[PDB]
RNA sequence: ACUGAAACUGUAGUAGAACCAAUCGGGGUCGUCAAUA
């Protein structure tokens, strides 16, 4: 196949990442209407996120002391540019199809999440 | 078309009586952290 996207690059944050993935723009496409709801939980799940590791990011280790080989999460050593979902801002987002509504329930900014 | 003189603003009077630097708090203890393949 033939597509364009977007890379959403993190970084080697665990030991068995391989790949980075990128968000084929190219064919179907949807999209919902953007609630201040979602717009608090993103920034707060980010908050928890960049809170959490300052100390250890700040005595300056390059990942969690928990798994080898991996270095922060993009998210996670950001600016707090990251912490508001401004225009063009790259996520997963969790959804349900309900009465045939694709309800979004969080923004994720890895596949797996805090 | 003769300046009045002489005369302590002084004497007596406690910035004092009452008032708690005090009330509460085990030097204690378990699961998290990272996201993909």
């Amino acid at each position: 196949e033939q597509f364009e996207g977007f890379v959403y690059k993190t970084n080697k944050n665990i030991g068995n990442k391989h790949d980075e993935r990128v968000f084929i723009i190219d064919r179907e496409s949807i999209e919902i209407p953007l609630s201040r709801d979602l717009r608090r939980k993103w920034r707060e799940l980010i908050t928890s996120y960049q809170e959490i590791h300052k100390k250890e990011v700040d005595r300056g280790d390059t990942g969690p002391s928990a798994v080898n080989g991996a270095v922060w999460s993009r998210q996670i050593i950001a600016d707090e540019s990251e912490r508001n979902l401004s225009d063009g801002t790259l996520c997963y987002a969790h959804v349900k199809k309900e009465d045939g509504q694709y309800k979004i329930l969080n923004l994720y900014p890895v596949m797996i999440t805090r």
